[PDB]
């Protein structure tokens, strides 16, 4: 049988002259068998989400730290670096930020000079949020991801920017004031970077860099991108993923790979293998060649990449199960990780460690 994960070489040690090795976590992982494996292989920690916004002042002045503070304090137990997700994103995110004064729906507003009172009135909250939090964790976060997900796949405005809440309410200003509030609370070293997917295809990589172009010329503190390389086993191409933090690199911009998983369907992910046993050791073979292709790239471009971190630990808990059972009538199971169920290695861990 493979070996438990916890009687390998560490990942965090193979990759030690090139990137951080990273894992999103939720507080309950950080113990048993999955901070087993967290504490063996790997040395930054992401909050999987109880740093996003609605994790953290769910209403108006109210914050709830105790999630977000375990995963701090064990970053600081175990010497492990610690990205900052998220300050800003339209998902997960209370929808008290985007109610007027009267308790209504900002977008619904049609008078201009009350869009205008609306746009101050949530920048100013976005501000508050921001500077609770940065002031909270800036002497532990190494990386911030001040935003999160801006960009659009598509082209619905002139500056391909998605048309959140946020771009309704305030334009870019959003992007602007929280970079700018970032940089006053955590400080000149603090890294701040600019998070999304797709990242490696266009338009929406190109986007992302006329945006990160124009934010850059106007003095907005921005230090690195954020690729959240949510993947496929043959897309995108080693070549775009290249190609992409080539470019972003051009612009004295670091990059990250965020939130890393190979999933094992296309889209739309169906028919979806549905029990873990059911997947064929073929796929799993098809994986790690992908793992081997992507792990030599990034040490490649290891000049330009200063941090890995994939979206889980093992195979038993991944959002990718969600989307599985979403399109095959609540039926699959996905397996994107080099650690399996059960915390045994795969044939991609094999592949990245050598
Ligand atoms: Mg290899
Ligand atoms: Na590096």
């Amino acid at each position: 049988l493979q070996p438990f994960a916890w009687q390998v070489a560490s990942l965090a040690d193979r990759y030690e002259e090139s990137f951080d090795i990273g894992a999103a976590v939720e507080p309950h992982q950080l113990n048993g068998r999955q901070g087993k494996v967290l504490k063996h292989h790997y040395n930054s920690i992401v909050a999987e989400n109880a740093m996003k916004p609605i994790s953290l002042q769910p209403e108006e002045g109210v914050f709830t730290w105790d999630g977000a503070d375990a995963i701090v304090e064990f970053a600081r137990k175990n010497n492990m670096n610690l990205r900052f997700h998220t300050l800003v994103w339209h998902n997960q995110v209370p929808d008290w930020f985007f109610l007027d004064e009267e308790g209504n729906p900002m977008v619904e507003e049609t008078n201009e000079a009350k869009r205008q009172a609306n746009k101050e009135l949530l920048l100013e909250r976005l501000e508050t949020h921001i500077k609770t939090v940065v002031e909270r964790y800036k002497d532990d976060v190494t990386a911030w991801d001040v935003v999160n997900e801006v960009v659009d796949d598509g082209t619905p405005n002139e500056r391909g920017l998605r048309e959140s809440v946020w771009y309704q309410i305030t334009g870019d200003e959003y992007i602007r004031v929280a970079f700018e509030t970032a940089r006053k609370y955590a400080g000149e070293d603090a890294k701040l970077f600019i998070n999304d997917y797709n990242t490696e295809v266009t338009p929406k990589r190109d986007h992302l860099y006329n945006l990160v172009q124009d934010l850059l010329a106007d003095g907005v503190p921005i230090d690195g991108v954020g690729h959240q390389a949510h993947i496929q086993i043959d897309w995108p191409t080693i070549d775009e993923i290249r190609t992409s933090m080539e470019m972003f690199a051009g612009l004295g911009l670091d990059n990250q790979v965020t939130e890393l998983d190979v999933s094992l369907y296309g889209w739309p992910p169906r028919p979806a293998f549905p029990t873990y046993d059911a997947i064929p050791q073929e796929r799993f073979q098809a994986q790690a060649d992908r793992y081997n292709q992507l792990f030599e790239l990034y040490e490649e471009l290891d000049a330009d990449l200063s941090s890995v971190t994939f979206w889980g630990i093992a195979d038993n808990h991944t959002w990718l199960d969600d989307r599985a059972r979403e399109y095959n009538d609540g039926v699959g199971k996905d397996a994107p990780f080099v650690f399996d169920p059960n915390y045994r290695v795969k044939p991609a861990f094999w592949r990245i460690i050598d």
